[PDB]
């Protein structure tokens, strides 16, 4: 019960900067992690229910992850990009229950383009 709404991205030149946003909505109190992930799919950067952050040592003093509680979403603020970065950038939320069950969910995947 968690839909997820992705926006933002496109193309940037090097060195440049980007935001993208992963709207939640549904059964939010279930989210234990909300993410990016590119693409093996791996880990971008991260943010818990109580906004500890984790991010790829790739990203790191370049990608920051913030939620806005206020809209349950989740912002990628992409910056120092490199062509490396070029890659369609995934939102996931996990979801886990009292019950035991678990549920993870896949925004449809944005496009960043670094070039030029």
């Amino acid at each position: 019960q968690v839909q997820l709404q992705e926006s933002g991205g496109g193309l940037v030149q090097p060195g440049g900067s980007l935001r993208l946003s992963c709207a939640a909505s549904g059964s939010i109190s279930s989210i234990t992690t909300m993410g990016w992930y590119r693409q093996g799919r791996e880990l971008v950067a991260l943010i818990n229910s109580v906004g500890d952050t984790t991010y790829a040592g790739s990203v790191k003093g370049r990608f920051t992850i913030s939620r806005d509680n206020a809209k349950n979403t989740v912002y990628l603020e992409m910056s120092s990009l490199k062509p490396e970065d070029t890659a369609v950038y995934y939102c996931n939320a996990f979801m886990s229950t009292n019950s035991g069950r678990t549920g993870s969910f896949w925004g449809q995947g944005t496009q960043v383009t670094v070039s030029s």
